[PDB]
RNA sequence: UUUUUU
């Protein structure tokens, strides 16, 4: 019946349909199954994400290829685009027919769904670039409230630096400070308390095993480009994922991108960027931080509905200036920053947060005056201490209570 | 009757054989008379695909260098089993014809120690699924030797599992190179199953000599005398070969020495870019070092690739400190030694505070975790010399199992 | 390459 489902199904299950149907590697099999079905006059359909090209024609890339070239892409004539003012990144599904003689890929016969809805109103929606941005109004609690070793990290986060819809936050740390895992922890908390928010996890250049473990423990879009992949691929994949987010927000949707190693993407851009000379400090070109700044500055809050929030990990104290530079370039664009110390982790104390450098901007919109000056006191009391001291202190002070309970107490 | 054997055979020995039947000249002669009557010949090597599409079979004595006795491999055959560089091949062969200068692959008998036919079903390495280390690699020995102390402390400070992308950092003179030797011997005794390769790139040649005579396995090497270009090629041959076996679901462990030297050899050999990183190291000169080191991994399909290499710090350049940070962010088993603790002649000079591996909980049992955690809490305070001596004495008492138990 | 970048 449908392509994607045919490509999902196991090898052996396809085979029983083949013999029963009537009549070779999996690709061959599914193609053969499709042709007979199509000759019978029965409808066919696949699903993919739009990618307009230079010549004006576009394709429907698959998620199982990081949205890069795929032998199963579906052609979308320029005619089909102008008909629904489609843009790169739109998620489309519809009836399609196999490649006639000569034609190499399947073709989009007719469109049914544009970004999960009807393409007839997806022409009246206001453009992403003309939306009206705001600070985070609505809020995102991370304390699922489960009295566990993990909900500690969530709570501490919820206290040090709160998150809101449209959060352009950033998690700064030096290798092995728990950043990546903290991201994982944030992911799971968002899934439990916010199934309504669409979750996309983008891993640019971080560890292979991390991607596979992420997929299994995370519910949602998991796109990745390991360090195996060249910088070319990293930029392609990430740029595809950012446009996809933009499009859904256009449909007044709330999306959440978790990017591991944003600075890795900054380096990937660096190599890709044409040398302008005037190399900045740390061997970083002057124009190489435009695209990445534009990628991060993309997250925002819309006054007409939906929103896009990006939380990425930054790298500091690594012997290189590049990282210091990239940290300041994004800190001067984001709305939230959370630092972790390389020392609150060597002690094995977790989460190893540097509560002194953490914090978000415009907190009085993401909290009630009471919780506000509650955290303000918690801040005052801790500032004078040290990194590990403050933490251990902080932690065991709430190891025995709920977030609100702890409050009432203290 | 077999090329490889005739090659390693001493010049004077097989002289007797000759009469009943230049040394390179003679070997050519000797095979050609073995081929005259139709008697078979047998050779072996590691395929190296080239731009033309056809490949050669490199030998270990050449260090996988261009070799005169190499076996040409028709692209025809490669397609037959879709081979790739680094594969180990052996099979029937015939003597080079007049005009022809090198030997050719008549037929294939076995690919990667396995019947040639099976290659088609094997899943590609890049398409394999990774995970955090599952099985555990213990260096501890019941021997209770004077030297076993290092294996035991390392086993405590920083566990190693299958597919462990480890890294060992110290200032020169810290016994980091020699620890690597020790580590090499330990898995040799406790793990015959694991395929063992030792790669020495650039660092000293006496070390090469020491290692080969004392290590049970393959010893690929490239002294610093050699330009940066072989260092690259020899290392790349090794890593590809290691990837081949993991495709077979085998367990490969590479004890790379002077990984920073490899990164530097990559730096010396790289297209110029306008930007340069701190330390002089090129901004775009670390992708290849990263992919090489990040090659190690764990597979659900079966088999594993484990790479553990030496890293230099407090070098006097920042290249080295920057490169340490770079692999730090890729690996999952960092190690450290200190000059101050090696000064006093106390060994290992291991710095427990800085040492550590990621996701130890899967490698160690709950009991193992608690004792380790207790230990680290107690040692954290103590100084490198004081702390180290402090545990060493207790370690001399009993192997780590008994020591933690009495504790 | 010099400047920038180290
Ligand atoms: N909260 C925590 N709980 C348990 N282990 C942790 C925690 N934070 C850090 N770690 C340990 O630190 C290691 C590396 O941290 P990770 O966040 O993966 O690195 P990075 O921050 O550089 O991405 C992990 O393998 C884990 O064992
Ligand atoms: N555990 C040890 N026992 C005895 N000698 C040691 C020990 N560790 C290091 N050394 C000495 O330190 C010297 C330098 O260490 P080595 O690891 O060989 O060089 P590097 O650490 O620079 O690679 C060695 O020659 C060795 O004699
Ligand atoms: F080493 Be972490 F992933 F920055
Ligand atoms: F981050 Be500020 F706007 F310089
Ligand atoms: F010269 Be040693 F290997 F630091
Ligand atoms: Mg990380
Ligand atoms: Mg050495």
């Amino acid at each position: 019946m449908n392509l994607t489902e045919l490509k999902n199904t196991p090898v052996s299950e396809l085979i029983t349909l083949g013999e029963n149907m009537g009549l070779m590697r999996k690709q061959d099999i599914i193609f053969a199954i499709l042709k007979q079905h199509a000759k019978s006059g029965e409808d066919i359909f696949g699903d993919g994400v739009l990618e307009i090209l230079q010549d004006g024609f576009g394709f429907l890339r698959s998620a199982d290829s990081s949205y890069l070239a795929g032998p199963d892409d579906i052609y979308v004539s320029p005619s089909q685009i102008r008909r629904f003012n489609l843009r790169t990144g739109d998620t489309i599904s519809g009836k399609i027919r196999p490649p006639k003689e000569g034609e190499r890929y399947f073709a989009l016969l007719k469109v049914n769904e544009v970004n999960f809805d009807k393409p007839e109103n997806a022409r009246n929606k206001i453009l992403f670039e003309n939306l009206t941005p705001l600070h985070a109004n609505s809020r995102l609690r991370m304390e699922r409230g489960n009295g566990s070793t993990e909900d500690l990290t969530a709570r501490v986060l919820d206290l040090a630096s709160p998150i809101g819809r449209g959060q352009r936050g950033l998690i700064v740390a030096p290798p092995k400070a728990g950043k990546t895992m903290l991201l994982q922890n944030i992911a799971q908390s968002i899934a439990y308390n916010h199934p309504d928010c669409v979750l996309m996890v983008l891993l640019i250049d971080e560890r292979p095993e991390e991607v596979t473990e992420m997929q299994r423990l995370v519910k949602g879009e998991v796109v990745a480009s390991t360090f195996d992949e060249p910088a070319s691929r990293h930029v392609q994949v990430a740029e595809m994922v950012i446009e996809k987010a933009k499009r859904l927000v256009e449909h007044k949707k709330d999306v959440i991108i978790l990017l591991d190693s944003i600075t890795r993407l900054a380096r990937a851009y660096n190599t890709v960027v044409p040398a302008s000379g005037k190399v900045l400090t740390g061997g970083v070109d002057a124009n190489a931080l435009h695209r990445p700044k534009r990628f991060f500055g993309a997250a925002r809050n819309v006054e007409e509905g939906g929103s896009l929030t990006i939380i990425a990990t930054a790298l500091i104290d690594t012997g290189s200036k590049m990282d210091e530079v990239i940290y300041e370039e994004f800190k001067g664009t984001g709305n939230m920053e959370l630092h972790l110390s390389r020392k609150i982790a060597e002690k094995r104390v977790f989460p190893a947060i540097d509560y002194n450098r953490s914090g978000t901007r415009k907190e009085e919109l993401l909290t009630t005056q009471e919780e506000l000056q509650k955290m303000w006191i918690l801040r005052k009391i801790i500032h004078p201490m040290g990194e590990i001291d403050a933490m251990e202190f902080l932690i065991n002070k709430l190891a025995m209570t709920k977030t609100n309970d702890d409050f009432f107490e203290m």
